[PDB]
């Protein structure tokens, strides 16, 4: 017994079955070719002035307006940690690659890229809006990630050309409702203006194509619950004004119904591919898993073309030279395994979601019942990269990860810390600006604390923190173990070094739709750790207190 | 040549004549005695650990109960800061004090009870209803200040056992809504729930004092907007869901329309007068105005009792052994001065308030006004020391102090800035839980680059930096500047070390009624620098930008 | 005037295209004086005025 992903099926099929194949799947064989591992951030064990160094010009040459990295004639022009290179995904309309100072981070591009120019059917992207810091309602990507779909569609344009039959391509954004300089009472303007920028971002996307193609695209957005004063639809414990709003948080790249890119990456470019970088994690995985992620993107696009009434949302199409309300509700999630599709590392998959909150019907959050069961039942260890643990209600109350048929995941990690399970925790760190942890350690340590006071344990407080000192470690993220205000968006964890969560789903509550999945491999578990785990735990910072 | 007061008045009484002697008053003359000066706060230059041994308790002493202190023989019994005392404020209704290890903070309990015992007509307390951490639901005041409230009116109900006539005590809190386990659509249960705490608190006073007495105590809340979805009745260009609800913020204890207590503490012991101390600072002072003070009262329980329209408010009275409905809207505002009432240190001093949504018109907020006009106006010197000078929205959008006709706060300081205007700043410190600064210096110096950036003044950037870095200094508050965890209340400036406000109004924006006062004397605010603005500043911590 | 301050009433609506991009920019305004074009006065001058119903939702019934 040390946790198997079967299990955590079972269970949701136990009291959930209803849910199967809606917002949970049968574990399936997916493969994990070199390079799956998409984890971007500032190089380990330099200094941020340094890695900074890799975006400045040198030499007679700019920082490129698409790309925001200085251009480049070799690599003694290139500052920091970059390199000169020329990636297929600077390949603009008429075929012209650009010399720039790239970083390892890049390759989520190169990732993007690659996938999206080989598709032959279908293209599916889902994820959160940008942010409206101050600048114009910008949709669906920033900064380099747009240039890099561009280019990407381009050639996919080029590639289809004589294609037998349309290339349909969804791209899907949840939106915050009520929107930056709107009271919610103002739902049509919202719509409005969310119509603007979508329409904008496609006429960009098909002034950079064929006249004649065969490419299908659609943009649309979707929010599912602007309340405030009520339940969106949940079974929540907790009650705050700031989980009765919900839109859709997932993040999918899916090719084909057969590759796919899911993580933590939202497609904005300044937060993670410039200066002073996010740390996130996504990964690249082909295999039938793929069908879970379409038919996630299926429920929202089901929502957004049929809803009537309750929350109207918005959505264009632009095809044979036209813009239409056709709306691409379901692209077929059947699997068809593609040629050479074995290649790579094999490991058991499963799909977990949260689609609940206006949506599908109230009951169906199986993402935490899945990582609750998880802890609750781990037997050596629980590794956790997160970016916040808690999240601050409208009035300061804290709000904790929500509660499940089987508890919360507070509750699960002191059952695990009270019968010696080793707890590993990163946080981002609290001058972490927009990225902020939001609490300190010793909040955590406290709040573990009292759930040992209480519940089933009663443990007086000393006594308890016997067991917090053996098994809880806390720190928060480091480039080098010195600096204190680096950041990081990770949505991690790791049981037994052997069973990992990728997706979406913070640990700290919300009520936005999710996606992720569940690997159940100790040869990828250990990859990813050697990558990424170690050496950010490495560099993590401990604040004894 | 410097700031003075009455140019305040007067540019009120220009643009807002209709509030005069609403929201804001001609400038009278008023007294400070000694002691005049409540800063609450940890020992400066010593250390947290110190400074907390002030409430240790030997073996065979314990902590009392009622007022959270160390009980005492004689003063080497009593370790940190602290000594053996028996104070007025501890004697119960039968007469009995009790020796307790007291600290310096402890002072605003003697201004309290002191004030509150000797009255003749009056007892006027306006303040914000305890936080709901653990659904606990208390009312008015919590920790050390509910006994020394019970126990002054046990007090004064034996001096006034004779009285004539009777004597009116109103307590209003304003009230968190949707309050703690409830979402707003659920008025009525919310109604319920503060009565229920309203009556317990009430019950417990009663309990307290004499069959037969004359004193007619009323409990009351008070909230003037809960849309969540439109505007509370202001003139913002900022829209957010956290700006559309609305209660009482001020803080006030008047007695006999003569004595007011009035600045940034609410009634919280555990917050101030224990271990980890919050800083903040009230004032004592006699005068007329004390007339100031009870109109803004006047204004909220007129506002309570006469149920306008929609939201409903709830009270309750206990006087002559009996529960009413006898809603006291209006104590006299005439002023009558005290025999020795010019006893102590004459100043001007103004009232200025902030009455908008929802309870007066939505052009009520002159105390923004007043504080830009001064900030704009100041010819050598800004010291401010606050919690917080941004705030964040409902879904992370910084909000900024709120605009006036005259412009903003952050705007005002840039022109000072500008004009080469010393500019000092506390805020508390990041890493302060719930009172935090919610953003870094940092973030401070980048919004007023930005405000140089734009017109009138049009600064490039680096050359706006050299104006911040000559007269801007950023520090937050620290005990002895090491520790990083320490935590402000302060919603204080001072103008050319002449003019300085004390009272709730923060400069982070809200929509919470507010009540302060602008006094204008080099005495007296050379007073207040020697006694808190210096040793602060001197242990303040600087973090280089 | 009238579908720039009522836009989304009814079926009142309009999109600017600009600069390369579509806006909402509402154009509620061109100016109304007049300035005579040079060779202006070729051709037959007649005298003219102008009437209008602009009744009907838009201004007052009258
Ligand atoms: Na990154
Ligand atoms: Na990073
Ligand atoms: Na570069
Ligand atoms: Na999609
Ligand atoms: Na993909
Ligand atoms: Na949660
Ligand atoms: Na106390
Ligand atoms: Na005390
Ligand atoms: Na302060």
């Amino acid at each position: 017994n040390e946790l198997d992903v079967n299990d955590i099926y079972d269970h949701l099929n136990e009291k959930y079955s209803q849910f199967n194949d809606v917002t949970f799947s049968k574990p399936s064989t997916n493969y994990l070719k070199p390079g799956w591992i998409l984890d971007t951030h500032f190089t380990f064990g330099t200094s941020s002035e340094f890695y900074n160094k890799s975006f400045d010009a040198l030499s007679f040459n700019h920082v490129d307006s698409e790309f925001n990295m200085s251009t480049c004639n070799d690599d003694s022009e290139c500052g920091g940690v970059s390199t000169c290179t020329a990636p297929a995904y600077t390949k603009n309309k008429d075929g012209d690659a650009k010399k720039l100072c790239t970083v390892p981070a890049d390759k989520i591009l190169d990732a993007i890229y690659d996938n999206i120019v080989s598709a032959k059917r279908s293209v599916d992207i889902v994820t959160l809006q940008p942010m409206d810091i101050s600048h114009l309602n910008l949709s669906f990507s920033s900064g380099a990630f747009t240039a890099t779909i561009k280019n990407a569609l381009s050639q996919l344009a080029k590639n289809t050309q004589y294609s037998d039959h349309h290339i349909t391509v969804r791209l899907l954004q949840g939106s915050f409702t009520p929107m930056l300089g709107y009271d919610a009472e103002s739902e049509e303007e919202e719509i409005r203006q969310l119509s603007l920028t979508q329409t904008n971002y496609l006429s960009e996307i098909a002034s950079v194509l064929p006249e004649v193609n065969n490419l299908d695209i659609t943009v649309g957005s979707v929010r599912s619950c602007n309340k405030l004063i009520s339940n969106c639809g949940n079974n929540n414990s907790q009650k705050d004004v700031l989980l009765n709003v919900a839109w859709n948080h997932g993040k999918i790249i899916n090719v084909d119904n057969q590759s796919v890119i899911t993580g933590g990456h939202n497609l904005w470019g300044a937060d993670y591919l410039q200066r002073n970088p996010v740390n996130d994690l996504s990964i690249n995985i082909l295999g039938p898993i793929a069908s879970t992620a379409t038919k996630y993107g299926n429920t929202l696009w089901n929502y957004v073309c049929n809803n009537t009434g309750t929350i109207t949302n918005t959505f264009v199409t632009y095809a044979n030279g036209q813009y239409t309300y056709d709306c691409p509700a379901h692209i077929s999630s059947t699997y068809v395994a593609p040629t050479d599709a074995k290649n790579g590392l094999a490991v058991k998959v499963m799909s977990i979601s949260k689609l609940n909150n206006g949506v599908l019907d109230k009951d169906a959050d199986q993402s935490e019942v899945a990582r609750v069961y998880a802890f609750k039942n781990a037997t050596k260890s629980i590794k956790i990269s997160q970016q916040a643990l808690f999240f601050k209600g409208a009035f300061g109350k804290v709000l904790h990860p929500l509660k499940t048929i089987d508890g919360t995941v507070m509750e699960a990690l002191a059952s695990a810390i009270y019968k010696g399970v080793t707890v590993d925790i990163v946080t981002s760190s609290l001058d972490g600006g927009i990225y902020s942890s939001g609490y300190n350690s010793e909040f955590v340590y406290n709040y573990l604390l009292n759930v040992l006071h209480k519940a089933p344990y009663y443990l007086e407080r000393n006594y308890a923190k016997t067991f917090l000192d053996k098994n809880l470690h806390i720190n928060f993220i480091s480039i080098n173990g010195r600096e204190t205000n680096n950041m990081s968006h990770n949505k991690l964890w790791i049981v037994d070094d052997k069973v990992f969560y990728v997706g979406s789903h913070n640990i700290y509550p919300s009520s936005l739709q999710q996606f992720g999945v569940i690997v159940d491999d100790k040869d990828a578990t250990a990859q990813l750790e050697k990558q990424l785990w170690t050496p950010m735990w490495k560099n993590s910072i401990h604040v004894p207190i």
